[PDB]
RNA sequence: UUUGGACAAACUUGGUCAUUUAGAGGAACUAAGGUUUCCGUAGGUGAACCUGCGGAAGGAUCAUUAAAGA
């Protein structure tokens, strides 16, 4: 008769969720029908289900993923294929799972990553259908499950410390057996 | 010819160090593939190529964050 998530939004988000705000609820209210408000007393927003106009149990997962997405940091576009799509995912993890390391070292090795006009983030989003940000330490990537694994294991050889070259190479590879 | 004294060349027998030369006898002895890059320390492999702990860049930063009249 009646079930609701609340999810957070934490505060450096919380300026580009306003001015979106009239951009997101419409889809959420028309295409999946259900009822949501921004309840500003405690910075979160509400997603709830009335059951005399809604289709199946599937519309309120949906909503949810689509809205923490969104808090992740990924584009409002990006995230509005959770809306339309069945089958994506996120995947996270920061760079001490890897390899412990403190200073400038750490510093270095996420600019290794974005690498010079973040072009080299860019070429990784291409080979593999996926889309990737970094919130300092911790790296978020969303995709299909196989694609998901074949951006991790070339993020994590970059932060290991391979030569940018050498991963350009790997790429190409990949995006023929894509081909076959 | 001879007593004692100071000066004092030099001789003999051992020890030790250095050098010349004959000269064995021997060892000789020589000739005719990696792919981040490094430092100190300890260990491993016939062999660059390996492994543990601490350190350096002499290595390529995309995106996003606060706004004011009782």
């Amino acid at each position: 008769k009646f079930e609701s998530r609340k999810i957070m939004v934490p505060p450096h988000r919380m300026t580009p969720l306003r001015n979106s705000w009239t951009k997101i609820y419409p889809p959420l209210v028309e295409h999946l029908k259900l009822q949501v408000r921004m309840n500003l007393k405690t910075k979160s927003v509400e997603l709830r289900t009335n059951p005399k106009f809604t289709t199946d149990p599937g519309a309120l997962q949906k909503g949810a993923d689509f809205i923490k997405a969104f808090t992740l940091g990924f584009d409002l576009d990006d995230s509005i294929a959770l809306l339309r799509l069945d089958d994506l995912y996120i995947e996270t993890f920061e760079v001490k799972d890897v390899k412990t390391l403190t200073g400038d070292h750490l510093s270095r090795a996420i600019g290794r990553i974005a690498g010079k006009d973040g072009k080299t983030k860019f070429a990784i989003e291409n080979a593999t259908r996926t889309r990737i940000v970094l919130a300092d330490s911790k790296i978020h990537i969303l995709g299909g499950f196989t694609h998901i694994r074949m951006a991790r294991e070339s993020v994590v050889s970059l932060i290991l410390g391979s030569p940018p070259g050498k991963v350009y190479g790997n790429l190409r590879t990949v995006a023929s057996r894509l081909k076959e």
